[PDB]
Formats: structure tokens, sequence, C-alpha cells
């Protein structure tokens, strides 16, 4: 009935489950501050202060471009706890059947991810850590192959999505709207989901029209990057899997690997 506090609902529960938000990471971003990790030295130096069970077992240490993938899967595994608790501020969602929570949770969390990692990105890297490290893109290019193929294609995303420059109030109902999706495989009362996916994308737009008065595509905007971030998400899942089947020390976590699964 009442869309704008609807809005503000998934706002307020936006700011309160995910560790990092827009605001949060301009103030970081424009100057306890980051470590700036631009080469292997500043990497390992990283390393010991903020990961140091990472390195602490000597020449057994994996590779460089192995432990920065396994940092990378912390912070996915992470957001999914994070994306998991706000999902249930999205009107419908708790009423779905637990399967297929499951099944909108497992296609839309890297979609998700990859859309709020462009709050951290900028054109020369990106906040890790908690924000208390930044890693150039051009470091993260300067790794062997396959591990310098894992980020740019995200930065190339970020920079166009940045570009919109949308606030935590629209990311936090874009971040909805992706969840929320009634063509996912597998899944069971498709019905109730679509009318759901309807609902937030019903307070998505009007949202984006009050909020963005200037920009009067930017919904159809909107609705084209969940498309690309489909396709991010797709070619991502097939890198991990060349990953999971060429490198034998990248070990995937097991419950990214449920998430893998019979994704695509
Ligand atoms: C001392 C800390 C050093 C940080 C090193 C670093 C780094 C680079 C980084 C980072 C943040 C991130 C993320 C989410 C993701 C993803 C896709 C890949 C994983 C997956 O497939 O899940």
């Amino acid at each position: 009935a009442d869309l704008k506090s609807l809005a503000k609902r998934i706002y307020e529960a936006y700011l309160k489950n995910f560790n990092m938000n827009k605001v949060k990471a301009r103030v970081i971003l424009s100057g306890n501050p980051p470590f700036v990790i631009h080469d292997m030295e500043t990497l390992c130096m990283a390393e010991k202060t903020l990961v140091a069970k990472l390195v602490a077992n000597g020449i057994q240490n994996k590779e460089a471009e192995v432990r920065i993938f396994h940092c990378c899967q912390c912070t996915s595994v992470e957001t999914v706890t994070e994306l998991t608790e706000f999902a249930k501020a999205i009107p419908g969602f708790a009423n779905l059947d637990l399967n297929d929570q499951v099944t909108l949770l497992k296609y839309g969390v890297y979609e998700a991810i990859f859309a709020m990692l462009s709050s951290v990105m900028n054109k020369d890297g990106m906040l890790v850590a908690y924000g208390n490290g930044f890693i150039t893109r051009e470091f993260l290019k300067s790794l062997r192959k396959p591990f310098c193929d894992i980020m740019e294609p995200k930065f190339d995303f970020a920079m166009k999505f940045n570009a919109l420059e949308l606030d935590d109030s629209d990311i936090s109902l874009f971040v909805a709207a992706i969840i929320c999706c009634g063509d996912r495989p597998g899944l069971l009362n498709v019905g109730h989901i679509e009318k759901m996916q309807e609902g937030i994308v019903h307070v998505l737009r009007l949202h984006l029209q009050s909020n963005h008065p200037d920009d009067i595509f930017l919904f159809p905007k909107l609705l084209q990057k969940m498309a690309d971030l489909r396709q991010l998400v797709t070619e991502h899942a097939q890198l991990v899997q060349i990953i999971k089947k060429t490198e034998s020390d990248a070990a995937l976590h097991p419950l990214l690997q449920e998430i893998y699964r019979d994704m695509y």
C-alpha cells in the first residue's frame, strides 16, 4: 500500500546487515587508514598484519595468487551470510518455501556480490579486508593467469555501474530486485515469486523516479545491468571451474562450491 515506507524498510535493512556501504567506502577511499597493496612486497606486508594466520606456514604457505583468491572467497562467504539476513526484509521472501528461498539466494548472491562490489571500487583499485586494505587494479592484473582474469571484468562492470551515481537507497532496492527473480531454475512456486518480484520492482521503479528525476531512463538502465550481472556471473563460474581443474592449490570454500554446483 505505502511503497515509500517499504523502500525505507529495505534501505534500513541494507544499512544494518552489510558491513560495507557506499558512504562508508567513499569516506575511506577519499582519505587506521587503508594499507595500500600495489606489489608483492606490500601484499606480504598487508597479509602479515591483516591475515597473519594465512602466511604463518613458512615455506608451506600457498602461492601469492592462491592466497589472494582465498581472501576473495572469504569476502564472498561473508557477503552470503549478510545477503541471507537481508533477504528477510523483502516482503514475501520469508513466506516462501525453504527450498525456494535457497534457490533464490543460490542464483542471486553472486549477482548481488558483484553489484555491491562496485561500491568499494574505483578506477585504481578496491577496498578489501573490511576497509583496512586497498589493492590496486594494476597489481591484480599483474598476477599470473588465470588469476589476473578474476577481478578485471568486475572492475569493468563497476566503472559503468558507478557512473550511474546510485546511492545506498537505490542499491538496497536493486539488490532486493536481484534476489526476487522468478525465472531462476528449479523454483517451486513461480507464481508467488513473480508477484514478489513485481512488488519490489514496483518499489524500485517509484524510488528511482523520486530519487533521480534527472535520469528518466535509469530504471531500464538498471534492468539491463541485472542482465549484465547474470552474464558476468556465468562467465565467473566458468573461470572458477578452470581454476578448480588446473590449480590444485586453489581450494574452493565448501559453501561456495555448493552455490556453484549445478548453477550454470
Ligand atoms: C591483507 C589482505 C590482502 C587482501 C588481498 C586481496 C584481494 C582481492 C579481493 C577482494 C574482495 C572481494 C570479493 C568477492 C569476490 C569474488 C570473486 C572471486 C572469489 C569467488 O569466486 O567467490
